[PDB]
Order: structure tokens, then sequence, then C-alpha cells
DNA sequence: TACTACATATGTAGTA
DNA sequence: TACTACATATGTAGTA
């Protein structure tokens, strides 16, 4: 038995990379994340170490280098995070959140329609 | 000039109450929040104090009691939080998040249709 | 790669 | 109501 599966806000950047590349080396994660923000190799490795310790990822040695892989279902931890978020910011109501989106004009009719599409597509049995 | 407007995860419970009741007393916030979880008067007041200090709320004295009110646009801070969330968990793609919802079966066709509705309703000019 | 360091934050709550 | 206390966490990063 265990508890709360945790992913600090800054940790998602590491996990999204681990989930996206299935099996990766710290160095890899490090270069990938730098491709879009100023972060030190050490900092990222701390995140890596921390995830590894919370057991959200596992590893094995390949050459003499460590390669990491997810030890948690992505769809599940993101979904749990999202409900938390939705409850706190909208009393868990996708409507209330999709409506706050249109309102603040964070969506152009092109995206509004693509959505309405896919979404109409889901209702379709 | 100033910076980052902050609302710790536990703070939203206080703000949602301040935004919902327009002008409130700490005591009020305290009873309201207890109506759904075990939290001490002091704890909640700390949140209140902290928000007040970050200037996300202001106050005036009424009888000799303090009444607080929002000093920030709700639609704006929630929206900023949501983009942050969406970028981190879905590379900012409402589709990708609405699809993760249906998938994990966090939505019954009733809600799926209400959504598709309102949403189809938004595309409607 | 493994530990350690560390200012700031966070969730809880106690003293003045 | 105002401060203080405090374990744990968090984002950054340095030493072994």
């Amino acid at each position: 038995t265990n508890k709360q599966v945790e992913i600090s806000m800054a940790e998602w950047d590491v996990m999204n990379i681990i989930w996206d590349k299935k099996s990766v080396s710290a160095n890899e994660i490090v270069v990938e994340i730098q491709k879009y923000k100023e972060v030190s190799d050490k900092t990222i490795r701390t995140l890596i170490t921390r995830l590894y310790k919370k057991e959200i990822i596992k590893r094995y040695k390949s050459e003499n280098i460590y390669f990491y892989s997810s030890n948690i279902k992505e769809d599940d931890i993101k979904m749990k995070t999202a409900k938390t978020f939705l409850n706190k910011l909208y009393g868990g109501d996708m409507k209330s959140l999709v409506l706050n989106f249109a309102k603040n004009e964070e969506l152009n009719n092109k995206e509004i329609e693509e959505l309405r599409d896919i979404l109409n597509d889901i209702s379709k049995k």
C-alpha cells in the first residue's frame, strides 16, 4: 500500500519527456528541456532524482549510463491532476471551464469549431 | 509595477468564497469552508492573511470586524492558471484534454451532450 | 551520479 | 487579529 502520487509543477517537464520517449537518459531529458528554457543540468537531474525516489520512474543501466522509464500511467495521473484543477477553479465543470475559455477569448472560431467537432464526434455512438 | 499574482492550491478555497460572496468576514470564510472539510480557524486565517499580504484581496472594517473583497479579476487569474495547467499537462490543447476526459470515462453521454451542446452553442454566431 | 545546501513557499496551527 | 513556528516541499544549484 502507498499514497499520493506526486509530480511537482516543474516535474511535469521531465515526465512529459519520459512518457514521450519511452526510455531516456538524464542527459537526453536535459537537452530536450533546454530546447525551450534556461535550466541547468543539475536542476533537471534533481527533478529526475526526486521522481525516481518517489518511484514515479524506474531505471536500468545500459552502457554505464542510466535510462529512465515511466512507472505510472500517464492518462491516469494527468486526469487526477485535471479533476483537482477543475474542482478548485470551476467546481469541476468542464462547461464552466470551456465557457471561461471562449469568454476570455482564448479560442478562435477555428479552434472553437475543431473542438465542437471532435466533441460532437465523441457524442456520436 | 509588480509581478506574479499567486494563489497557492489551498488558497483557492478562500478566494472562491471571497469572489462568491463579494464582501466577507474571515469568520464567514471559515464556516463556509468547514461545511466540507476539516480545517482549523487559524489555518484558514493564515491563508486569508497571506492573500491580503500578496494584495489579492483588500479589506475595510465594518463593525470592528474585517470584511474582505477581491482585488483581482477572477476570470483572469483562473484563465492564467488554466493555460499553465493545459500547457504542462497537454501542450495547451483543450482537445487533448477533453479527449483525455472522455477516454478515462470521466464523462457520461449526458454531460458529453450538454457539453457538445453549449460548445456547439459557442460556435454559433 | 549521489548528496547536500538553501531561500522561499506551503499547509497546519500555536502564542501575543 | 497579528505574529511566530515549523515540518515538508519546491526550484535552483553546488560538493563529493
